[PDB]
């Protein structure tokens, strides 16, 4: 049993981490990095112990001997007496979802039109849709396909930065953190709702909680579900509330890792954590909320319910599940058994 160490990636999740540390007694204390693969390295080095991570991370995370501790988890109906904790997790829809008034826009009609991007690396926002694209044209040229993108992490120079903003004063374009006004879930789906982009490439989860409503970000008040379509594979244009006949993929939830040897002790800390700050938790919303960030996803998805235990003890590879490790490998060959570091 001890103190752990968080890895925050970026300047708000900094803060809010900094929150959370406070409001723990420093039971859980805060490091910071620029990116998710700099806060990766910190683990390995032990100058941190844990992070939430989407699906592509845990891949990389994985090769490199760390773990997955606990799972996110969403409201559920399938499975319904379990408690959160112990509710198996049902992972999330990858779709591609376009602005309705852009009509004629399909699945096959996307080459050189513009494009959003959650961040390169991450399992809706890139690892999907372009392991889809390399696959239908034989090519690994991905980086010629779209005319332009926001792709969070390419180079800055390339046309797959062209579309990104930087920060309020125009710093840092491109960079995986939030400071990136077109980073993540959020950010990606921005992009399009400003028609920066003909398409984001997000989960189904985004689309609803930034419209009719939801979200009170000035971006998004105005913002309609009738006004968005979902991309199909089989060419068609569906409703947003028809993603589950029209997804790119299942996605495996984001999840804590750590390494292996501070796995048992990180998941018993963050256990009491989520106990104090989570969905019903004792000092939630009176003190600190773990999992609310107004809308901007900081260390966890704001929809999250709880943080659950994995029934079965998962290897990453089982984690992730045979079919998107495939994809992964088979996507990465375009740019076997090693560590990035
Ligand atoms: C896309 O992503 C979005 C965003 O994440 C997802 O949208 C969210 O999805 C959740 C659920 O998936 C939404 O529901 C939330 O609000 C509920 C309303 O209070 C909360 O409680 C649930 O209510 C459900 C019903 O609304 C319950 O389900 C059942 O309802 C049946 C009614 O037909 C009922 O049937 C009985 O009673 C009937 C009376 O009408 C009789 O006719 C029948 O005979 C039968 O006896 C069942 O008993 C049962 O109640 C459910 O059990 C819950 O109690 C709850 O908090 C929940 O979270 C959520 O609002 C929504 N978010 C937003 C912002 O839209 C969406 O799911 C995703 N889609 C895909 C494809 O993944
Ligand atoms: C890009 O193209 C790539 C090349 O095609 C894709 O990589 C391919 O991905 C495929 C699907 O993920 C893999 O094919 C699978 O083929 C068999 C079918 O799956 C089985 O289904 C049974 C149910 O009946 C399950 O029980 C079983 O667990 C499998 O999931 C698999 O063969 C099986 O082998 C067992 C014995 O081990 C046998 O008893 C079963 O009958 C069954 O036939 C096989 O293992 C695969 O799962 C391809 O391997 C994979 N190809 C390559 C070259 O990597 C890639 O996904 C494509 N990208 C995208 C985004 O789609
Ligand atoms: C610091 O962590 C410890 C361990 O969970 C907490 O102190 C515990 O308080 C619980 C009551 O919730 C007792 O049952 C345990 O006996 C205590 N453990 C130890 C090791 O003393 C404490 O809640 C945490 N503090 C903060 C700020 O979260
Ligand atoms: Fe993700
Ligand atoms: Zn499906
Ligand atoms: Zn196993």
């Amino acid at each position: 049993y001890t103190r752990v160490v968080w890895c925050a990636v970026g300047p708000e999740e900094q803060k809010k981490c900094q929150q959370w540390s406070q409001q723990s007694g420093q039971n859980v204390t805060c490091a910071t990095a620029s990116t998710t693969d700099d806060c990766i390295v910190l683990v390995l080095k032990g100058e941190a112990d844990a992070l939430n991570l989407d699906g592509g991370y845990i891949y990389t995370a994985g090769k490199c001997g760390l773990v997955p501790v606990l799972a996110e988890n969403r409201k559920s109906s399938k499975h319904s007496s379990l408690d959160c904790v112990l509710r198996p997790t049902e992972g999330y829809l990858a779709v591609a979802v376009v602005k309705k008034a852009n009509e004629g826009l399909t699945w096959n009609s996307l080459k050189d039109k513009k494009s959003c991007h959650t961040a390169v690396d991450r399992t809706a926002g890139w690892n999907i849709p372009m392991g889809l694209i390399v696959n239908q044209t034989g090519s690994c040229a991905f980086d010629e396909f779209f005319s332009q993108s926001c792709a969070p992490g390419a180079d800055p120079k390339s046309r797959l930065c062209a579309l990104c903003a930087g920060d309020d004063q125009g710093l840092d374009k491109c960079v995986p953190n939030s400071k990136e006004k077109y980073y993540g879930y959020t950010g990606a789906f921005r992009c399009l709702a400003e028609d920066v982009g003909d398409v984001a490439f997000v989960k189904n989860d985004t689309v609803w909680e930034n419209t009719n409503g939801e979200s009170t970000a000035d971006w998004a008040k105005n913002l309609k579900r009738e006004d968005f379509r979902l991309l199909c594979l089989d060419g068609t244009r569906k409703p947003v509330t028809e993603a589950q006949s029209c997804h790119l993929a299942v996605a495996p939830n984001h999840a804590v890792v750590s390494r292996s040897d501070r796995a048992a002790h990180v998941e018993q800390v963050l256990l009491h954590q989520q106990a104090l700050f989570g969905k019903n938790g004792k000092n939630c919303p009176d003190k600190f909320c773990l999992f609310k960030s107004e809308t901007k996803n900081l260390l966890f998805n704001d929809n999250t319910e709880c943080l659950a235990k994995l029934g079965g003890r998962p290897t990453y590879e089982e984690y992730l599940g045979t079919e998107y490790v495939t994809a992964i490998a088979n996507l990465k060959k375009c740019s076997l058994e090693a560590c990035a570091f």
